[PDB]
């Protein structure tokens, strides 16, 4: 079993079993990860079999993803808890409280990441922290909710459940994907206070609190830089690294020549490119790759393992309190 | 005034007022049509006299449109009733039943359009057919409901409200983007199903609207590889074979935004799988690279498929309904729905 440092790119693969074609593409030495999509799913027992088989290709083992964030952002459905969009979150907030909302929000997480881990993934991209200002489309009902105090909290209390099932937490879209208008590179045209009063307070305490991962958003924001935040290093190592203090892995969203567009992206602060639906590109990239100088890549990638054992998880999901959790975050979905 | 007729492309423009650039690219005979943004809207002063000296350019009229679907999806904000997610509707149908959903529906209709039409615009590219399978976030609750029934219902009530705003019904997003993922943004999704699994669902509002005078298609950018290995702007077999000769469709199908292989290509393929009028939006370099020796593609049915979209409202016409009790009381009902 070959011991190859994780690469900086994140790929990922055509069905529910790898072809022989696949695990030579994942032993290349430019690849760290793989993420999961709907077309990579079948069950939950086959759901293991596939991460096992690619946990076992290299040392240390490639970290596995997935977007379950929620609502119509679920890759696999039968077999798991359906999860609750997250704005019905926000909107225990409005009815019951912020109490009754953290908590609820703390059960989504808890289920979500553990039902996630017995099947050998490492991590969800979640949780989107843009701002619900009814502008945008694409983010929808994902967000929380409009205001800034409200993500927040409610983001805060979905990590700490993440964390219960073994999950860190990625943290979309920075720094901030709501107000422009999405359904094309859009624009948004506001200052850099009246993000800083807003939209970047959620990145900033989830920061402090341990946040992973980051997910920039695909935006231009022409008053703090005339490129898009995730090829801006103003935005990525000026802001996010010195201004707000992030340590965690910074991704470059999807890429999809590439082999330019991959340098611009880690020149511009990027840990980790993610090349998906596209393994042609992917093969394309890799080929006389060299890999860039990033001593914190290594530990990035590793704070994000899953933290729970096969065992754990296991004993955890027998419990009354887990299997009341899966009703109660059921009961939300319907 | 120059008499022209209207070409096949859709363009837009950058800002608040035509800058001499804009004007000359306007007039080029491979233009009918222009379609605005939010970038385009100050208030609704500015807005008149954009679309007056956009309109003032040529004859036949350059037809105007925009994207006012309601909640996330309303271009104009300041001046304008604020106007709910399509979703709250089949809520409403859910809820209080069909006949107060329908009745909310053609006040949603009636209040959009009516407004649109005071300033000028011609036409809002509404409403979304698409289904709500749960399976697709960029549209979201832009989907009145899951079910074939209630969104063919809804959308017919829609339709007639925003007739009597002045203004036709177009369809999206042919033959249905609501089973797919979608929470990427620059993705080509991929639709698995049979024909027959469209044709009991998603595929029956489009073939309802039809058949009542939608005026205009708005193509999924999805494959159906059961069906063709091409997405749906982009496919002989969806747009002719079964928009038009199955289903019987006779009005504008727009392609999708176009935005290499170059765009007199992409155009060329549009138009080659059914496509009546291309959209090429944030890009007025492509816009000149495609007019530049453009050869209008021969058909006669173009002009009667610009004309039918055009507003049957006057403009002082309009600024009377507004000051109507009737429609005042329209507007709160609209405003309320949204908070
Ligand atoms: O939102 C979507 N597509 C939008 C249309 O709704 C819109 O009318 C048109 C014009 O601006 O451009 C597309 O990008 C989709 F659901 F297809 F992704
Ligand atoms: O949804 C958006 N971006 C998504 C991410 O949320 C997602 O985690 C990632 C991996 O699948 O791919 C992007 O396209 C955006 F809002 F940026 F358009």
């Amino acid at each position: 079993v070959p011991h190859i440092p994780r690469g900086p790119v994140m790929a990922d693969i055509a069905a529910f079993r790898l072809t022989e074609e696949e695990k030579q593409r994942l032993l290349d030495p430019a690849i760290g990860g793989i993420i999961l999509f709907r077309r990579n799913f079948q069950n939950i027992e086959q759901l293991k079999t596939l991460t096992a088989e690619i946990k076992a290709l290299r040392t240390p083992e490639l970290i596995i993803a997935v977007d379950h964030e929620g609502g119509r952002v679920q890759r696999f459905i039968e077999g798991f808890t359906r999860l609750p969009a997250m704005n019905v979150l926000g909107q225990i907030w409005d009815k019951d409280g912020a109490s009754a909302a953290e908590t609820a929000a703390g059960q989504v997480g808890r289920v979500l990441a553990t039902e996630l881990s017995a099947c050998g993934i490492d991590l969800s991209f979640t949780p989107v922290l843009d701002l619900d200002w009814g502008n945008c489309a694409v983010i929808g009902n994902r967000s929380f909710h409009r205001n800034p105090e409200a993500v927040a909290r409610l983001a805060l209390a979905l990590q700490k459940g993440l964390a219960k099932g073994g999950m860190k937490s990625c943290g979309k879209h920075f720094p901030g994907h709501g107000f422009v208008e999405g359904d094309v590179l859009p624009e948004d045209g506001r200052s850099l206070d009246e993000l800083e009063a807003a939209d970047l307070a959620p990145f900033r305490i989830m920061s402090r609190e341990g946040m992973a991962a980051v997910m920039p958003a695909h935006v231009v924001y022409p008053q703090v830089d005339t490129k898009p935040a995730g090829f801006s290093e103003i935005w990525l190592k000026q802001i996010l690294r010195r201004d707000i203090g992030f340590k965690g892995v910074i991704f470059s969203d999807d890429l999809t020549g590439i082999k330019e567009r991959a340098r611009i992206s880690f020149e511009a602060g990027c840990d980790i490119v993610l090349v998906c639906n596209r393994p042609d590109l992917v093969d394309e990239l890799r080929d006389g790759f060299t890999i860039p100088d990033n001593q914190d890549l290594a530990g990035r990638w590793q704070y994000m393992e899953n933290s729970l054992g096969h065992e754990a998880v296991q004993a955890v999901m027998q419990t009354m309190g887990f299997q009341a959790a899966q009703a109660f975050v059921a009961g939300l979905a319907s």
